[PDB]
């Protein structure tokens, strides 16, 4: 099972970017999904998570009100809409899956991890 992140690249502060998460296989179980990000020298940090059915979301305090997480269970995609970007925000973004929604925001929670997509925000 491979998680594959898309949509990373070079963008401008105050811009928008959409990332997406895809999977190499479908599962018969309902998974909670998350995005995490990791800047040059730091820990992988929580960004957003979403319950199996798309009903529950929670956001890391630094992106709250700016990023929207949502999912399309038909196409099997997870999306991260990133509005009002800042130079901080520059990071490798990773999509992940977790068998429950409680642990999904905890670094050791997720059972599956993407290889990551580079987002760079200039001023
Ligand atoms: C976490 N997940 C990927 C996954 C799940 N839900 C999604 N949901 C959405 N909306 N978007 C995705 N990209 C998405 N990706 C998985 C997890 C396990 C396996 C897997 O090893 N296959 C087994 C394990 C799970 C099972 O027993 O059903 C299988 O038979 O399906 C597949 C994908």
């Amino acid at each position: 099972v491979q998680l594959v992140e898309s949509g990373g690249g070079l963008v401008q502060a105050g811009g928008s970017l959409r990332l997406s998460c895809a999977a190499s296989r479908r599962s018969s179980r309902s998974w909670a999904m998350a995005w995490f990000r990791q800047a040059p020298g730091k820990e992988r940090e929580f960004v957003a998570k979403i319950s199996g059915d798309g009903r529950l979301t929670t956001y890391g305090d630094s992106v709250k009100g700016r990023f929207t997480i949502s999912r399309d269970n038909a196409e099997y995609l997870v999306y991260l809409q990133m509005d009002s970007l800042k130079p901080e925000d520059t990071a490798v973004y990773y999509c992940a899956a977790d068998d429950n929604y409680v642990t999904a925001s905890w670094r050791s929670g997720p059972d599956y991890w993407g290889q990551g997509t580079q987002v760079t925000v200039s001023s």
